[PDB]
């Protein structure tokens, strides 16, 4: 018996947004400005723990040194960082629009399995609506996008790990939560899903592989495409049958 709905997280599930999108936009900005700075995968992971985009650039330059092109004055440095971040933010949206952020393996396959088999599909994210809607429309394309309901940003007051986003999706779609499967990449998103009374499959992403997925119903490195498929729609349905303790 298939799920009534599949509910996908956006960042780390549909796309490896941080590793393959935000990090790239930082590097492309730095290159365009001739700063001679590159943030590779592992360093970027560390910088993700410091703060937001402006804060992690400030911390990085304070530690390693400011670029030769940067102003020396504290107020002018703050403006320089603001400019950099505005540029990075502009570029990241351009990257989506140009289709340069790849879907994760198996995403398009799984979405199409659902849509072709009468299973509802939604996306449930804390990210801003424009980016999430852009990811879906540009990267999954307009035919799929028309069928996919988006629940993002401030549509709920209580963000993950609160279940509000998942609950809203279930209510809106008109489906029983116990018949939904959520695909998440983070421990806090998993918490939201389980608190919503849903089955949750984790697909670890670039910066979440070491998080605590004990409460997940299944954990994988990705969804995958043949001939290296990790799971499919059928498996999502199978996973609805729980193994309780008699
Ligand atoms: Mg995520």
């Amino acid at each position: 018996t298939l799920p009534s709905a599949l509910l996908f997280d956006c960042d780390g599930v549909l796309v490896d947004t941080e590793k393959d999108g935000h990090r790239i936009s930082f590097n492309d900005t730095f290159k365009e400005r001739d700063l001679n700075v590159t943030w590779d995968v592992d360093l970027y992971g560390e910088l993700l723990k410091i703060g937001g985009g402006k804060e992690r650039m400030t911390a990085y330059f304070n530690k390693v040194g400011w670029p030769e092109k940067a102003p020396k004055d504290e107020a002018e440095r703050k403006e320089f960082i603001a400019g950099l971040h505005k540029q990075k933010t502009e570029l990241f949206m351009v990257l989506i629009e140009k289709k340069l952020l790849p879907l994760r393996p198996g995403v398009a396959k799984l979405v199409d399995q659902a849509l072709t088999n009468g299973v509802k599909v939604a996306v449930c994210s804390t990210s801003n609506e424009k980016a999430v809607s852009a990811i879906v429309s540009c990267l999954l394309g307009p035919e799929r996008a028309e069928k996919i309901k988006i629940f993002a940003g401030d549509v709920v007051p209580k963000k993950k790990p609160d279940p509000a986003i998942y609950n809203l999706a279930a209510e809106t779609l008109g489906v029983d939560p116990s018949k939904c499967v959520v695909v998440e990449d983070s421990a806090i998103g998993l918490a939201a899903a389980k608190a919503a009374g849903m089955t949750c499959i984790v697909t670890k992403s670039g910066y979440t592989a070491d998080e605590d997925f004990e409460n997940a119903d299944a954990v994988f490195d990705c969804i995958g495409d043949p001939p290296e498929e990790r799971f499919d729609l059928a498996f999502c349905g199978s996973l609805l049958r729980k193994q309780f303790v008699s």
